[PDB]
């Protein structure tokens, strides 16, 4: 029941962000929420060409790196590459079919597009510091540790997409598909979308930042200069992306958009909380692997765990959630030099 | 079912363009078909920002225009805006769930992204030539003369999308849904895809170009020059987009990518031929509504119909279809000044 061009002349200013009439005309002279138009404008002004960044010095740096540091660096890079691969396609496949206002539709496509630029950035880096990129890329798919930390991301998107297909094909109600009873509840689908957004928020605001810290730790040593330049550019984008998800979530929570979503945000609160607690634990567990062959001065399991708790509290507070971790000061204030 | 990250390590160089294993890792150091990587590179280098183009004098030119000429210019602009609205979202929603090689996946997202920039460009133009852009945007959805091609175009996409969901949800076979038998055939799905693709190729290769002539005719008279500058940039992008669909179609019919597709394409060639002629006829019929109150310097019903036939012959031959019109040289050579 999805359509690429709904023929009903509708007031796009009055549609809810999600689940309303599919967006027909793409206009940018007005919007229900100007924050999304502002985000589009900003992201477009941040467009960069990865391959333009000189990374020839990085090959020398990397090869000369102690084996355990090469492991730390490359393992971190492979994870970032994984996340970007997922983020380049997922926002589009999972959200586009459900958006009902033009500024949000285009913001999602712009956001997703910038993620593919980040992916291209990592190919540029990988291809220039390693001898055979295929070993790195292939390991991304395998490697239980990397998939372990990322566990739950693709699965959630997949479940939302599947439920969305059922909704578009069958509509609300209880159906019989190949002799099985299938229930399609719009309310449940909204919950799925809401929790998917919370998870994306955790991904954009926590998982990417924990990785940036590992990357910049080398930059602090005056190593991997090119990578550092690229990561700074990528981080600039992720800041816009999480600004976007925080706004989506807080606008839904406010009751100014779909009233049912405000009810859901309230009922889902514990699940929201749990999602962050789980994500944080995954980032922490990754330390055992990352530092399996040894750690670095200023970068080890304890420091990583403290940073994960530090940032998780900040991100959770931003979307109105209680803080699970004890409050603490930034364990790595040197990271600010590289961020925003 | 569809997944945002297939956990199976696969050789992406050996997957078919479509219907293979969903793309997991986004890598750009290698590709099965380098044409797609080259197109991504070219499209990225062509990025531009509409807002930077001076269109302040277009408002005055538009007002001074004879009423029938205002009609021609604005009707054309509205149709271009409609097409970009569809093209900004559709390639992503319709093709992403079916692509199995990374270079094509990212090319589609880059292609779609550039179309959203074109949409933003049209907003920029509209806002600078009329009082209250709302009048213009609303007419796009309801304008009868325009909402004929939209229906036909959106129909191909919508049907492909629906069949794709059934395929991902139920797989091949004879199924039952609420008392009705539902047959899902991969062969039919491949045919449906071959159909959006041919239709999108005609959209990119013929529909857009006919509107460009409509638009550059003013530029030749030194009118609506801001619009012209923007259309020149848009046309530069469409050339890349049609190159991409031409390669996709030719790789599918040759049989080098997927034997079954070559088989299917050969079977439905008469259909594709009629599909193309119908698109050409729709563009011709539009000339009527366009010049219902009079023609202008260098552009009339006859010249336009000649151009449509000229362009259609070229595009159809490019994808292996018989020529439907009598051969002739470019009826409007002057357009070459504005086209890639
Ligand atoms: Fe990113
Ligand atoms: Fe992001
Ligand atoms: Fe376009
Ligand atoms: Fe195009
Ligand atoms: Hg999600
Ligand atoms: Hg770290
Ligand atoms: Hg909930
Ligand atoms: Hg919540
Ligand atoms: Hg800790
Ligand atoms: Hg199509
Ligand atoms: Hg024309
Ligand atoms: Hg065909
Ligand atoms: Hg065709």
């Amino acid at each position: 029941a999805y359509t690429t061009f709904s023929q009903t002349k509708n007031d796009q200013l009055k549609e809810p962000m999600f689940f309303g009439q599919p967006v027909n005309v793409a206009r940018y002279d007005q919007q229900k929420y100007d924050i999304f138009e502002k985000l589009i404008e900003k992201q477009l002004s941040f467009f960069f060409r990865p391959e333009e960044v000189d990374v020839s010095r990085d090959r020398i740096d990397y090869q000369a790196l102690p084996e355990h540091e090469k492991h730390i660096f490359i393992s971190n890079l492979k994870y970032q590459t994984l996340l970007e691969s997922i983020q380049g396609r997922s926002p589009n496949v999972a959200l586009l079919p459900l958006i009902s206002i033009p500024e949000l539709e285009t913001w999602v496509e712009t956001w997703a597009f910038s993620e593919t630029i980040h992916s291209r950035s990592y190919t540029h880096i990988i291809r220039n510091i390693v001898n055979d990129p295929s070993v790195v890329f292939d390991d991304i798919v395998t490697n239980e540790q990397i998939q372990k930390r990322a566990e739950g991301i693709s699965s959630y998107y997949d479940e939302l997409i599947e439920m969305t297909s059922y909704w578009h094909l069958l509509g609300e109600g209880t159906h019989t598909v190949n002799g099985k009873t299938v229930t399609v509840s719009l309310r449940e689908l909204k919950k799925k979308l809401y929790l998917c957004l919370m998870s994306v928020n955790a991904l954009e605001a926590i998982r990417f930042y924990v990785s940036f810290a590992c990357s910049f730790a080398f930059a602090e040593r005056e190593l991997m200069e090119g990578n550092a330049k690229i990561i700074r550019l990528i981080a600039r984008d992720e800041a816009l992306h999480l600004t976007g998800t925080q706004h989506m979530l807080n606008l839904l929570r406010s009751g100014a958009d779909d009233p049912e979503m405000a009810e859901i945000a309230e009922e889902c609160k514990q699940e929201c909380y749990d999602l962050f607690v789980q994500a944080a634990q995954q980032e922490k567990d990754w330390a055992d692997y990352l530092f399996r062959d040894g750690s670095m001065i200023g970068l080890n399991k304890d420091i990583l765990c403290q940073y994960v708790e530090y940032i998780t509290n900040i991100r959770m507070q931003a979307v109105g959630l209680d803080l699970p971790f004890n409050t603490r000061s930034n364990p790595i204030p040197w990271i600010n030099t590289w961020l925003v």
